[PDB]
């Protein structure tokens, strides 16, 4: 038992990262059989494919440790650049780009210099932003899933919005959120707190022992949702209560009687307690995350 | 900027986990070199020299992968078993067998079935458990720190105690603090504040831009030892004011200002305020953490 934040190991994907060195500008590369994925900004109000264009192959250092691998090709595809490069990476993983929604959590290799610093979990934000640690340099670092034994990358680093707050973009090089990799004044937009991870946390809580925040006061999705909306939290889907089910259905509380517990940890706070260490509700937990982590789900 | 609970990154603990079964009992083995060790309860109010000497190496399927390790000798030392068998790891890191002190940190990879299932950071409490996660079969599972390239390896996991913490060894098989690996009634006792660490996470947000909690009040090492002493804090030795040197000077904030600052925070709460995303004083980062969290040092 017990409960913590825990990110995939991430060994799959150490074994991807470069270091991409232009110009006077050094980050971190995703290199996947030929291919190395990076942020564009290497190459740097810019016109960035203006700047491509007066670029050659022979301008960007891609380093695989102490190993330089030589481009063969370039081209750039919204906010990433893809460099074609003359090794297949025999470390490359199965692997997929995915988008990943809102509410959605994932792990988070940083890097610098390309190399591996740490790993951790994060969720994207509803403002989509991500709550990360990144120093200059960390660029180029990727968020990720795995399932079984296919690393499914869902996330790159470009950038620090002023409020301490992360943002960045699918491996396609789609911004998450209205973000450019442009060095303007852009701000973060309000954040909401994800309801359903909430609830998710809280079952995962009473599955450890935690019961000092049950009721038996039960509510209606709709007569919750009013709560919801007054504590700048995401409103709660039936579709959400659907994914709640094994969890409900492990613990015996209904997923409306656990609403009706967030309600009153809402109106009445936690009163000098905690729930699994914390003392905040904690909203970076998604259901799937409790049902592995409380199962001892691996991975090959 | 940021500061997230990091897990080290685990490729190199990764490529050394193994599946041991022995009659009906299955948990996680380390293969490094030509030798893999894991929890001796394998082989199960017990005799343990007893069980052993009624053992014969091909009793041990040490499972890695899809490739059957060929077990050709073992001995016990203290609580881990030691398998010697018929191939050299190929995936051995260069590595260490350390000891660790409480209030030291450390990533766990928990592990199923000789399969990675996630990694997180620890500390060893000052009563010698840790807040772990941890379900049936991942005894075995290790935890560890990294520098440069070379893998201390301090932690092997055991056994939860009835409190939902863990307790365990290090690689020379010695258990942290005063627990067996037998089912004999035995708890955790009494944990402390990691006071140093509470102090080098104060510097972290700093670092990071949360200063309400500052003030211009300052105390003597004694007076504000006088205070944390009534809130279970640990002693804080002159000891520990120099490991803070370094965030002392980087922030500018002396120690025992901080001191103060913590002390003011342990007499008033929080009231309703966050410091780094936690409405509770977080003692899980040592000082090391914080300088590398916030300078950003990687690992070959
Ligand atoms: C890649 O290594 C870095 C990572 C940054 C540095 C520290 N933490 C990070 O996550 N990315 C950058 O340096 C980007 C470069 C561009 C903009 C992608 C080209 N710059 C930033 O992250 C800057 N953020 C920013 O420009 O946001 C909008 C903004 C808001 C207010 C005033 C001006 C601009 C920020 C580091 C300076
Ligand atoms: C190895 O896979 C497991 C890991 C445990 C299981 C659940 N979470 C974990 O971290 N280890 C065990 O099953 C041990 C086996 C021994 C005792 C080390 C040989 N057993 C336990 O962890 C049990 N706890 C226990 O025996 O603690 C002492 C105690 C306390 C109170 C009353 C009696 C005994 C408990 C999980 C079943």
């Amino acid at each position: 038992s017990g409960f913590r934040k825990m990110a995939f190991p991430s060994g799959k994907v150490e074994g991807c990262m470069v270091q991409v060195t232009c110009g006077t500008t050094t980050l971190n590369g995703l290199w996947l059989d030929d291919v190395v994925y990076c942020p564009r900004h290497v190459i740097c109000n810019p016109n960035y494919e203006d700047l491509l264009i007066r670029k050659s192959n022979h301008n960007f250092l891609v380093q695989a440790g102490n190993v330089q691998l030589r481009v063969i090709g370039h081209s750039m595809q919204n906010c990433v650049l893809k460099l074609k490069v003359d090794t297949a990476n025999p470390k490359t993983p199965k692997y997929k780009f995915v988008r990943i929604q809102p509410g959605q959590t994932f792990s988070v290799l940083a890097c610098y210099n390309g190399s591996p610093s740490g790993v951790y979990q994060c969720a994207m934000r509803p403002n989509f932003t991500i709550k990360g640690s990144f120093l200059n340099g960390s660029c180029g670092s990727v968020g990720f899933n795995i399932d079984y034994d296919c690393v499914s990358f869902c996330y790159m680093h470009h950038m620090e919005l002023p409020t301490g707050v992360h943002a960045g973009t699918d491996l396609a090089g789609n911004f998450y959120g209205p973000f450019v990799d442009r060095q303007t004044a852009q701000a973060a937009g309000t954040d909401t707190t994800i309801t359903v991870n909430v609830l998710a946390w809280l079952y995962a809580a009473v599955i450890n022992g935690d019961r000092w925040f049950l009721n038996r006061f039960t509510t209606t999705l709709n007569d919750f949702n009013l709560v919801a909306m007054k504590y700048n939290y995401e409103p709660l889907t039936q579709d959400h209560v659907d994914i709640l089910g094994p969890l409900s259905a492990q613990t015996g509380i209904a997923v409306l009687d656990m609403c009706a517990s967030l309600k009153e940890l809402l109106q009445n706070g936690m009163n000098g307690r905690t729930i699994l260490g914390s003392a905040l509700l904690e909203d970076e937990f998604t259901p799937f995350d409790v049902v592995r982590q409380c199962s001892g789900v691996t991975f090959q």
